[PDB]
């Protein structure tokens, strides 16, 4: 499922994520935007031989299990295919224990080089909230 911005934001917002850990909504959003383009169905291989997964596009060293990336930790406790379910409740849930990690919302590099010192409230301006 291809989510609109508004439309995802209202489901971020439902599932807890607005101010989470100080982080406002619209970095949450603009996050994804950057990530996979609101696409829950997004994969992406990396150089070392881990796969990034979904909407917020979660690592498979750490914290979900593919079965194909050797010595990984599953620290979801979840298959990662259930990241690119169309209900975003375990995307969710493991990003809320990713940013919990200690370094924030830097461990999303798109975030990072695309969202960081930007004026984040514009993407979710126009929504009802």
């Amino acid at each position: 499922k291809v989510f609109g911005r508004c439309e995802l934001a209202a489901a971020m917002k439902r599932h807890g994520l607005d101010n989470y850990r100080g982080y406002s909504l619209g970095n949450w959003v603009c996050a994804a935007k950057f990530e996979s383009n609101f696409n829950t169905q997004a994969t992406n291989r990396n150089t070392d031989g881990s796969t990034d997964y979904g909407i917020l596009q979660i690592n498979s060293r750490w914290w979900c299990n593919d079965g194909r990336t050797p010595g990984s930790r599953n620290l979801c406790n979840i298959p990662c295919s259930a990241l690119l379910s169309s209900d975003i409740t375990a995307s969710v849930n493991c990003a809320k224990k990713i940013v919990s990690d200690g370094n924030g919302m830097n461990a999303w590099v798109a975030w990072r080089n695309r969202c960081k010192g930007t004026d984040v409230q514009a993407w979710i301006r126009g929504c009802r909230l």
